[PDB]
C-alpha cells in the first residue's frame, strides 16, 4: 500500500501555534510531524519543519515569519499557515488579527511561497458578531491572496471528546463558585481559629 | 442572611497557580476574589490577596515566594499555597514538586505563618507510579508542617463538563492522527500539483 517517495525533496513550513507545536505531546505526534509521514507514505518527498509556537497571536507570528523564513535551508516551496485562535481566546479584535494574517501572506507574495490557509473558528461566547467577522477572515484572505483554505482542521475533536486533552481543567465562573462552595467551611473554620 | 464583618481585617494570601489566578476569567469572578465575598458573607472581615500566577510551577513558586510576601504591608495571618498542577501536566519529577514545596513551606514555617496545602491529583495520562508519588506529597507535607490539607478542591469539575471552559481543545495523539485524516488528501494535492 505505501509508496516509496522519489523526487526532488520538497520543503513544507508548518507556520502555526499550539495545533502545530504539539502541545504536552511528543515533538514526532505532532501535526506537522504526522502529516510528514502519512504524506511520504503516499510517495512524497517530503520534509515538514514544525515552526508552531504555542500561545502565537497572529501578531506574534507576524514578528517572526520573516526570521523563522530566513532560517530555512532555503526558501520552502509551501508554508501550512495556522494561525488566529489565540487572537480570539484572548479577545483581541478580529480586525487586528485580519489584518496581521493579511501582513504575513503579503510576505509570501513578495517571497513567491505558496501558502495553505488553516482556517480558524471564534468560540461561541464571543458573540454572533465576532464570530461572523474572525470567521470569515481565512476564506476571505485565501480568496484574496489565491491561497488554498483548509476548513477547520480540528472539527474531528468537536464530534469525539475523546480525542481532545481531558487533563487541564480551567474553571468557568460556575466552576469557580463551586470550587468555593467546596472549601469555604474548612476555610471559615481555619481563619475563625486564628 | 448576610452577617456584617465586624473587628480588624484578616489578610489572606492565595499563592497559587491558574486556579487562584483566574485563567481566563475576569478578577471578581477569580477563587480568591469569590472566597473573600463568600467569607465576608458569614461576617468574617477578610482580605484575600490574588497571588496567582497561572503557569505556575513549584519551582516557580519558591522563586517568587519572599518577594511576594515582603511586598505586603505586613505579613499575612494565613497562606492558601496552590502549587502542582503544572509540574504534573509537564511531566517533571514529582520529588522535584515535593522538594519545592517542602522549602516553601519550611519558609512559612521560618515566619510563622499558618497554611493550608491545597490538595491536587495527577491526571491519568501520567501514569500510575507518577500519581502515587505526586498524589501523597499533599498530605504527607501537610502532616510534616501540621498544615491544613484541603482536599482537591477542583472535585466539582471533573464531574459536571459544564463548570469547565471548553473553548480551548488540544488534540491527544489519537486526534492529530485524526486532524491528518482530515487533510492529507487536500495537501497531498497541493503538493502534487506545486
Ligand atoms: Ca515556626
Ligand atoms: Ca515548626
Ligand atoms: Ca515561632
Ligand atoms: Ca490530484
Ligand atoms: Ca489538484
Ligand atoms: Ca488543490
Ligand atoms: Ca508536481
Amino acid at each position: 500500500d505505501a509508496v516509496m517517495p522519489t523526487g526532488p525533496a520538497i520543503d513544507v513550513l508548518a507556520f502555526g501555534d499550539s495545533l502545530f507545536a504539539g502541545y504536552r505531546l511528543d515533538r514526532d505526534e505532532s501535526y506537522p510531524a504526522r502529516l510528514q509521514a502519512a504524506l511520504r507514505e503516499r510517495g512524497l518527498n517530503v520534509n515538514v519543519t514544525n515552526a508552531g509556537v504555542s500561545g502565537d497571536t497572529t501578531a506574534a507570528g507576524l514578528q517572526r515569519i520573516d526570521f523563522v523564513l530566513d532560517s530555512m535551508a532555503g526558501e520552502p516551496d509551501l508554508v501550512l499557515l495556522e494561525l488566529g485562535a489565540n487572537d480570539m481566546l484572548r479577545g483581541l479584535p478580529a480586525e487586528e488579527a485580519r489584518r496581521n494574517l493579511d501582513t504575513i501572506l503579503q510576505r509570501l507574495d513578495q517571497r513567491d511561497i505558496p501558502v495553505m490557509v488553516y482556517g480558524m473558528r471564534a468560540a461561541p461566547n464571543l458573540g454572533g458578531d465576532y464570530g461572523r467577522s474572525f470567521d470569515s477572515i481565512f476564506p476571505d484572505l485565501a480568496d484574496k491572496y489565491d491561497a488554498e483554505l483548509v476548513p477547520f482542521f480540528i472539527e474531528p475533536l468537536i464530534f469525539d471528546r475523546s480525542l481532545v486533552q481531558q487533563d487541564q481543567l480551567h474553571p468557568t465562573a460556575q466552576g469557580v463558585d463551586a470550587m468555593v462552595e467546596q472549601t469555604v467551611e474548612q476555610v471559615e473554620d481555619r481563619i475563625d481559629d486564628l
